[PDB]
């Protein structure tokens, strides 16, 4: 049965931590998976974590399963976090979500949810995106077309070629938007184009699906939700699919929302219905720990508020070395102004290197970055800042 | 694009526990989904996994994501408790191993697998079996079709019709195998007709697909793998979807695996790579903590230790209860020989009733039961024992 399958070729993601954790060279810096460092070089589990491990230890009492949309109290926390605080959604119960295996899990329980009760055939992706959008929305049967995004000339959103692109979507077709720090360009929409954007999608007749990995990391949590925000108030329906691995570092315990919504109370539950099914027929109901994790924090004053301290330092490490990265390139000798990576915001840069120089910096240099020029710029410290500078003025 | 998505029915076991839960009855007794219940009635988390948890609290340095196929710890205890200390199958490394959410998760996967990479349609599943089983499947595209498997009136394995139905199963179709304590009939095939299966299946080409939840549920560890133990020895390629939930309690921490076995190292990698990428379009990587646990334990002497002696209290519980059950029905004066479910091991008891008198239980005496007539015998303490055969004995 198995004598003609051909290999699968590497993920460019996190197939990289596979050829970085086999690289020999005593001076490799890793730079390719969205995951946060501090200024020693280590990922470490928060404390507002750690204490909530602590108190779940002391205090639980079964590991019975959980239902198949997961704890309630993560599924409330989850809804005022994403659409505010006494919103109109919460309020007329017309928002229903479900705990998932991180994002990745959150966007596949959504394409499935789709494929077997919905019409749709299109899903339109941001050129460019992050890789696994086309492989999740692939294995669900669904075709995803691509829209302009980026102009790499002057490093901007090119707000009317996207305008222009997506005017072949159809009514019925799902757009996916990136809610902040949009992977990989780093370029967000203002509230301006977030509006504009808005009531055409309506006008239109797009299904918008938000994917909300990074809420916390651009400006704060609810100025990152503003995007959101002003469809949420404009549309009847819209899924958005939410992760807590960046935010909370909790990366292995996948944890993460699939949040439907729809024009009521009534119709929301007769979906939401169908999404437990897709999810039954797939894992059968969701891992605890990460999730009771978040929930405890979420829930505790004093634990919400180190939590909130721990995310703005991480942020704030990331916005120093974006800085020290622009300006140790000029005192290194690159000629090319890389002063517009300081206006893309999250964890990445999108310094606009070439295949063979991404390509040609681990094999001479050892530093690892994805093929597409993407950088981690949380994984820069100013200990690896020289070596990894003068590695990128050696390509140039 | 949801005012038509009609709603889906409930799910026949996971349904159960939210029907229960909203029965406001001061005597109802639980009985339908498959939770172990210690003597007082309560699910309790283990001494070696509390213990584990502890320690994982105390020696954790990151959350960082794990590797597509999660713990390699986990992936070669895993094997090594499936096919053997010092199997064939390990030393020529002709065995992978993923980690997945729990064994409904690892089923998925193999059916994903299976659909994109191998030429199958079919796949043969018992009758009866698992609801899920027929779900998970058709989710990926692939066709189920039934083989014989009860003789409901001598309340045994009706050999010679599985034999007779199997021979409409084509060369490159999958026959799923329970590896013990078949869910739900609890019959299970002796060694000997396990190795006429064995040889059959190489002689007409099948590809077994091997169901492993309850591994030391029967009679203990090695024993219950010798089915298994029996086809790896027969076989090039087979694939074995294996769960902890149950042996560890772990069941709302989801951890499982999914095993590929191929004729040799060269097959077995390339069609592993396919696997991990089926994976990453799914949920990206897997859930750490239970699957960490579980690997902390299988590698500490004195944890392993304190495992399998909880593990043969909890065998030894229902065993107790399987008595005790029968004994009462005969006291309560049930006219019906209920003998035979001393027969079946695992947790259940496929007791024969008929779908209303079961549907009568709920609703008038507030014992929830499967509607197949499937009870949780590990659900039943010497405290709701009478209250609970009263109940049968009016309904018959
Ligand atoms: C880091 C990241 C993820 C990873 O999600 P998990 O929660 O599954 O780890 C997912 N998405 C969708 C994006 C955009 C992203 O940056
Ligand atoms: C209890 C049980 C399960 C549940 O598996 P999880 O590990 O996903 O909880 C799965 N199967 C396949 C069977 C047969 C079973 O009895």
């Amino acid at each position: 049965m198995f004598e003609n399958i051909t290999a699968a070729p590497a993920d460019p993601i996190l197939g990289l931590a596979d050829l970085f954790r086999a690289d020999e060279r005593p001076g490799k810096i890793n730079l390719g998976i969205g995951v946060y460092k501090d200024e020693t070089g280590k990922t470490p589990v928060l404390t507002s974590v750690k204490k909530a491990e602590q108190y779940l230890l002391e205090n639980e009492t079964t590991k019975n399963y959980l239902g198949i949309d997961g704890i309630p109290e993560f599924g409330r926390c989850t809804q005022e976090l994403l659409f505010g605080k006494g919103s109109a959604l919460i309020n007329d119960k017309r928002a229903r979500t479900a705990q998932t295996p991180g994002g990745t899990g959150a966007l596949r329980v959504a394409a499935d949810f789709l494929a077997k009760n919905t019409s749709v055939k299109r899903v339109w992706v941001s050129n460019p995106s992050w890789p696994n959008h086309k492989s999740v929305f692939n294995s669900a049967g669904l075709e995803v077309r691509e829209y302009a995004y980026y102009d790499a000339e002057n490093h901007t959103l090119d707000f009317d070629a996207l305008i222009n692109s997506l005017n072949e979507a159809q009514a019925g077709d799902v757009v996916l938007f990136h809610g902040c720090c949009h992977n990989p360009t780093g370029i967000d929409p203002t509230l301006e184009q977030w509006q504009t954007l808005a009531q055409l999608s309506v006008e239109k007749g797009w299904l918008p699906l938000f994917d909300f990995a990074y809420q916390g990391f651009a400006r704060g949590l609810e100025e990152d939700a503003e995007g959101l925000r002003a469809f949420a108030a404009m549309h009847k329906e819209l899924i958005v699919a939410s992760s807590y691995s960046k935010n909370f570092g909790l990366y292995n315990e996948r944890v993460g929302a699939c949040t439907l919504v729809a024009a009521d109370s009534e119709t929301v539950d007769r979906a939401f219905s169908q999404m437990k099914a897709a999810i039954r027929a797939n894992y059968s109901n969701p891992p605890a720990h990460g999730a009771s994790v978040v929930a405890t924090i979420l829930s505790n004053d004093a634990l919400r508020a180190i939590w909130e301290q721990e995310l703005t330092d991480m942020r704030q490490r990331i916005q120093r070395m974006r800085q020290l990265f622009v300006n140790t390139l000029q005192e290194k000798g690159a000629n090319r102004d890389f002063s517009f990576i300081i206006k893309q915001n999250g964890m990445f840069s999108f310094s606009g290197l070439t295949k063979e120089q991404v390509l040609r910096l681990r094999e001479e240099f050892g530093v690892y970055a994805v093929a597409s020029g993407r950088v981690n710029v949380a994984g820069m410290t100013p200990d690896n800042m020289a070596p990894l500078c003068e590695a990128i003025v050696a390509v140039l």
